[PDB]
Parts: C-alpha cells; sequence; structure tokens
DNA sequence: TGAGGTAGTAGGTTGTATAGT
RNA sequence: ACAACCUACAUACCUC
C-alpha cells in the first residue's frame, strides 16, 4: 500500500461474550383477541413487550424474555388504533438463540439493549431519557444548569460478545421563570415553555395590560383563567407575555410571565457562564468517552470495556486546480477560472442606491484578467415592484446575453427571496443575493457571493487534477419537502469532474426513488458526458444520499450492462459511522477506515478543530472496484464545490449539490427552469 | 440572503418486516 | 421502538 497506516480507536467498547442465561431466553406465545391485524401485527407485539415489563422483546409472532414469567404480566389489556384487544401468554418453553442468525441477534441485541435501559433506569442519581443517560452537573449558573453523560447502546456481535457505544452528550436545564429571569437583567428569550407542561412558545412581546383586566375570549380574567386551573400556587402571576404557537407565530396569545420558563441556547449561556461550549475537541471527547464506558461497564458486569480499534489510511491530498494551482475555491479569484468563456452579469440593487460597487466591479475584472476572458457588467434598471412592466427588462437583459444577477439588498424575508428567484427564474435568470449592509472589509462574505453569481452562470470555477476509475461521478437524492419528495441528481462530468450539472428533480411520494426515475436521471448525465467527451463513459461512480432502498438502482444498473457501462454504487450515510479517534498523533482529513467488506468509514473533513468531526459511513452496494480507490475518489470529490470558496463540504459534490438541488425546487418549486441551462448552478 | 461545520430543544417524516390461502 | 432523515429557533453560534 502506498498510503500512510494510522491506527484508530472507534467509540465502540467490546464486553464479555454471553453466557447459557442470556442465550437461552423465556420464550412467549401471544394470543389477542380480537385477532391482530396485518399491518398492526408487529406494532402491537412490541406494546406488549412494554406491557409486560422485564427485559422482554418481540420476537417472530411473540416475545423473548430475560425475565420469569413469575414477573411478567401474562393478562392485560391494550387499546390500540380504535380497537381495544386483550393478551394471553403461553411459555412455549425455552429455546436458545443464534449469534450468527442475523435475524436471531436482532433479537439478542434487541435484549441487549433492554436489559441497558432498566438497569440504568434503577441508578440513583442518574437522568435517564431514552439510552441517554445524564449523571453529572458539568455547568451552572442562576436558574440555569447543564448535565453531562452519554447517549449509549448495547448490541450482539455476530461472534456472540456484547458491543458497548458511548457518545459524551449535554443537558441544558433552564428552571427559573420569565419573571424572575428578566428581573436579574437577561435579556428576552426567542422561545419560552409552559411551567406546568411541555407546550413551549415563541415569545412575541411583554404586556403592558394588567393580568386582572385582561379579559380572556369568552369568559374570565388572564389570571382568573389561570388561577382556576390551580397555577398560581406556590407561585407568582408576573406580568403579561405576549406569545405565539411556533406553527403560525401571527396570531398572540396572552401569558403571564410568572407561569413561563425560557428556554435557552448556549448562546444565552455564554453570556453568563462564558467560554462554555457543549462541541468538544476529539481529544476531550475521546477522554470522556473512555470515562464514561469504564463507569458503565462497572454498574454493568459484562466485563472491563476494551476499546476496539481498526486500522485507518491516510488518503492523497487532492490538488486542486484553478486557472493554476488552488488550495481553495476562493483562490481562483486571484489566479483566475479552470475554464472561463466570455461573460456578461446583470446588477439588480433594491436598497435606495445605484451602480456596482467598485470593489466588486474589480474584483470581478481581477477574475476575468487572470484568466483571459472577457466580461460585461449590466444593471437592471427596473424595481420588482413595478408589476409586470419589470418582467420586460429581464427579458430586454437576457435578450443581451446576460446569464446571471447580483441582487444587491437589504435581508428580505423569506416569502419574498423565493419569489423574486423565481421571478427572475422565469426569465431563465439565476440570481445571487449578496446582503447590502456590505462593506469591502466583509471580504468572505462578498467573495462567496461572487463564488455563487459565477457557478450561477456557468463557469467551471475549479476542477480536479488526477486520474480516478469513473469518468462520470452521479449523486442521487431525495426530497426538499414535508409530505412528498423530489428525488434528483447532480453530475460530476468528466475524471478531472471538469463539468458539474443538474437534472430536474422528480417529484415522488416518498424516499424511495421510482426504478425507471433513477434511470431516467442516469441517462440524462450519460448523455451530458456523451455531448461534451464525444463518447460513452467507460465507467461510473453511483452515489446515493443516505440508505439504499431495495433494489431502487437494479432497473439502471442492468441497463449500464446492456449498454457495455461499468459502475459502482455507493450509499453515503451522514449518520451511523459514529466517531474515530487517532490512538497517537493529530488527525487530520482523508481518513479511510475499511470496516467489514462493501463498507467503510471517511474522515472527510476536519477544520474546526473546537468541536469533532463526525465521519460518513460508506456501504459499497454495488460494483468491484477496490474500496479504497472508492474512498480515495468520493475524497477528492468532496474538494470540487465552487460555491463554498472557504471551506469544502462533508458530501462529494455530486452527493452535496443533489442535496442542495432537490432543497431549492422544494423551496421555488419546479416551474419557470426550461430556460436556465443544466451547466448553470443555480441553487447553490 | 455566504458558507462550511458542531452542539442543543421542540416537534416532525419514510422504510422495514407483519396474512390470507 | 430499530434504521435513515426533515423543519423551526437559525442570516443564530463557531470558523475562514
Ligand atoms: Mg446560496
Amino acid at each position: 500500500n502506498h498510503l500512510g497506516k494510522t491506527e484508530v480507536f472507534l467509540n465502540r467498547f467490546a464486553l464479555r461474550p454471553l453466557n447459557p442465561e442470556e442465550l437461552r431466553p423465556w420464550r412467549l406465545e401471544v394470543v389477542l383477541d380480537p385477532p391482530p391485524g396485518r399491518e398492526e401485527v408487529y406494532p402491537l407485539l412490541a406494546q406488549v413487550a412494554r406491557r409486560a415489563g422485564g427485559v422482554t422483546v418481540r420476537m417472530g409472532d411473540g416475545l423473548a424474555s430475560w425475565s420469569p414469567p413469575e414477573v411478567l404480566v401474562l393478562e392485560g389489556t391494550l387499546a390500540r388504533m380504535g380497537q381495544t384487544y386483550a393478551y394471553r401468554l403461553y411459555p412455549k418453553g425455552r429455546r436458545p438463540l443464534d449469534p450468527k442468525d442475523p435475524g436471531e441477534r436482532s433479537v439478542l441485541s434487541a435484549l441487549a439493549r433492554r436489559l441497558l435501559q432498566e438497569r440504568l433506569r434503577r441508578l440513583e442519581g442518574v437522568w435517564v431519557e431514552g439510552l441517554a443517560v445524564y449523571r453529572r452537573e458539568h455547568a451552572r449558573g442562576p436558574g440555569w444548569r447543564v448535565l453531562g453523560g452519554a447517549v449509549l447502546d448495547l448490541w450482539v456481535s455476530d461472534s456472540g460478545a456484547f458491543l458497548l457505544e458511548v457518545d459524551p452528550a449535554y443537558r441544558i436545564l433552564c428552571e427559573m421563570s420569565l419573571e424572575a429571569w428578566l428581573a436579574q437583567g437577561h435579556p428576552l428569550p426567542k422561545r419560552v415553555r409552559n411551567a406546568y407542561d411541555r407546550r413551549t412558545w415563541e415569545l412575541l412581546r411583554l404586556g403592558e395590560e394588567d393580568p386582572k383586566e385582561l379579559p380572556l375570549p369568552g369568559g374570565l380574567s388572564l389570571l382568573d383563567y389561570h388561577a382556576s386551573k390551580g397555577r398560581l400556587q406556590g407561585r407568582e402571576g408576573g406580568r403579561v407575555a405576549w406569545v405565539a404557537d411556533p406553527k403560525d407565530p401571527r396570531k398572540p396569545i396572552p401569558h403571564l410571565t410568572g407561569l413561563l420558563v425560557p428556554v435557552l441556547t448556549l448562546e444565552d449561556l455564554h453570556e453568563e457562564e462564558g467560554s462554555l461550549a457543549l462541541s468538544l475537541p476529539w481529544e476531550e471527547r475521546r477522554r470522556r468517552t473512555r470515562e464514561i464506558a469504564s463507569w458503565i461497564g462497572r454498574r454493568l458486569g459484562l466485563g472491563t470495556p476494551e476499546a476496539v480499534r481498526a486500522q485507518a489510511y491516510r488518503l492523497s491530498i487532492p490538488k486542486l486546480m484553478g486557472r493554476r494551482a488552488v488550495s481553495k475555491p476562493a483562490d481562483a479569484l486571484r489566479v483566475g477560472f479552470y475554464r472561463a468563456q466570455e461573460t456578461a452579469l446583470a446588477l439588480l440593487r433594491l436598497d435606495g442606491a445605484q451602480g456596482w460597487p467598485e470593489f466588486l466591479r474589480r474584483a470581478l475584472l481581477r477574475a476575468f484578467g487572470a484568466s483571459g476572458a472577457s466580461l460585461r457588467l449590466h444593471t437592471l434598471h427596473a424595481h420588482p415592484s413595478q408589476g409586470l412592466a419589470f418582467r420586460e427588462a429581464l427579458r430586454k437583459a437576457k435578450e443581451e446575453g446576460v446569464q446571471a444577477v447580483l441582487v444587491l439588498t437589504p435581508p428580505m424575508a423569506w416569502e419574498d427571496r423565493n419569489r423574486l428567484k423565481a421571478l427572475l427564474l422565469r426569465e431563465g435568470l439565476p440570481s445571487q443575493i449578496l446582503n447590502v449592509p456590505l462593506r469591502e472589509e466583509e471580504r468572505h462574505r462578498w467573495e462567496n457571493a461572487l463564488l455563487g453569481l459565477l457557478a450561477k452562470a456557468g463557469l467551471q470555477v475549479v476542477a480536479l487534477s488526477g486520474a480516478y476509475p469513473a469518468e462520470l461521478a452521479v449523486g442521487f437524492d431525495a426530497g426538499g419537502r414535508e409530505s412528498f419528495r423530489f428525488g434528483g441528481a447532480a453530475c460530476a462530468v468528466g475524471g478531472d469532474g471538469g463539468h458539474l450539472l443538474w437534472t430536474l428533480p422528480e417529484a415522488q411520494a416518498g424516499e424511495r426513488i421510482p426504478q425507471e426515475v433513477v434511470w431516467d436521471l442516469l441517462e440524462e448525465t450519460l448523455w451530458a458526458f456523451r455531448r461534451k467527451a464525444g463518447r460513452l463513459p467507460s465507467r461510473v461512480l453511483l452515489l446515493r444520499n443516505g440508505r439504499v432502498p431495495q433494489d431502487e438502482f437494479a432497473l439502471a444498473l442492468e441497463a449500464l450492462a446492456r449498454e457495455g457501462i461499468a459502475y459502482d454504487l455507493v450509499s453515503v450515510r451522514k449518520s451511523g459511522g459514529g466517531r474515530v479517534y487517532p490512538v497517537q498523533g493529530r488527525l487530520a482529513d482523508g481518513l479511510y477506515v475499511p470496516l467489514e467488506d462493501k463498507t467503510f468509514l471517511l474522515l472527510t473533513v476536519h477544520r474546526d478543530f473546537r468541536g469533532t468531526p463526525r465521519p460518513l459511513k460508506l456501504v459499497h452496494e454495488a460494483g468491484d472496484t477496490p474500496l479504497e480507490a472508492l474512498a480515495h475518489q468520493i475524497f477528492h470529490l468532496t474538494r470540487l464545490y465552487p460555491a463554498s470558496g472557504f471551506a469544502f463540504p462533508r458530501l462529494p459534490a455530486p452527493l452535496h449539490l443533489a442535496d442542495r438541488l432537490v432543497k431549492e425546487v422544494g423551496r421555488l418549486g419546479i416551474r419557470h427552469l426550461k430556460e436556465v441551462d443544466r451547466e448553470k448552478l443555480f441553487f447553490v
């Protein structure tokens, strides 16, 4: 291997191999009357394990248990969606289970997790929410405290051992009333909770009215209302607080500051305690992970936790190219772009002012200068508020070669931001917004806006230098909406990624992308590749955001086989990688950690040293390229994103683009894009 | 709307198996 | 519940 080896710890710990009594659980038969449904079988079975108590988990059509029947509720009744059933338990003996059997250890692990939860529940000082355990005050001030602990997990190996996973976690508690909060000179909190339950509101403002006068819609006093429900006992109804249901922060609602509790944010506490942060440097996290594991191991009698370690590899650093070698995409602004054509940009200024700020103009002129390309700056002399007549000014501008517009504006409300983007999109004019209290020293902001204005005009700002197996990299993502999704793709064409493009996403019902929409989108990207290279890709790299639904690529993969195109399919999850810590030395991004076959972690970005990185977990779902070669290419593709300028995304450019793309479309809609080139990244 | 990221609180989702015959 | 993920706070906070 030409890559440097390193050892790492995962945040997992190996514990004892299971004993006899743990492998052979009390089995049981479940007789539900009225007999269950079909979509309601498992859900009711599980609600029976919780209703039976003890270390019980469902197994097939019944349940397994690490508890004696003599402490199990064998006769009872639970009410599901409409129907009221009655259960009865029949001890079907005590059969042994098999750690190798995938779906059997699913039960063993299930029980392990249940064991862990009950042992924790009986501990005195600790607070336990699900699998998170908080055990120690970590910080505190007047009225608030932060508890420290860790979310945990206990599962069973294929090889019959217990596995403990630990990751440090914090909980912020505020226990003072809003009245007291404000009386001690603190600022208004954006959100606020009921003192008598969990209902939490957004806090609009304080009221000048009197509680005992504030007439409650249909009845009595603001105060008398609350008094009625006995909420003033051992409390003081304070002043009037106007709040709003966060789902529709319009209609204001009367409340008492004596009965609201602030919900605090890390910054409301960094104001008090100061220098208090909830993210950890990786070495502090590693230390605390080890401490916590040892703490629990000692309350658990499953052996001494032995931190599991893996072999990691430092991947080669990507050589990023502008017109000349660059180290981040913003440097292309100084050196020149990878490939700049003739381009024309327009300005729409929506403060009271007029004309291109000279420093932006010069920055642009310099950038095109270094690149040896022509630039023609235009200025829209029309206002969005001129209604339909505005459109004639936009059409005029596109009919003069304008490829994108810079919008100089005061901060716009989200509604108006979308309204405007859309409005310019109708005329095939992608837009970059730049907020207008703006000063030349605010450099990272306007230089990023510039990088975006250029991607939106179709310029390729950077490309890779290197040899990769795949000449086409395409990433697939689903949806930028709640009750339905989108599903689209973005594209790194050429082995250098010399071109980036997107494809119009297609509305769908859930996560799963219709088998044929997958192949459709893929075909779009192959035709893109063909008219750039005059030929078909010899090999493609296929990437999905998140899990890959069962054979949703099956149809697309056979079509590729038909056409004689080679391929790999990788699933890229943002969660589920846990943590990775060097045993010795620094940790730099570019970290590759093989796990099982067809799977590995990739530490793609490390940069904000006050926080701990979260590795991507990747699964090799189809194809037979060496894991390490996939890792190498994914990693480098990380560096290809044009619109970030000063920091690389954690995701490979195509998956990061696909994400951004389905989010934009879910926000703006699918209309107004017929006249927007697919090389113009309108959505960055 | 500058954009990369790690951390929280409060309130959400889809994908999975699940019979009958 | 397991698994993968969304939104609000948040143009927040940290970072360049
Ligand atoms: Mg943007």
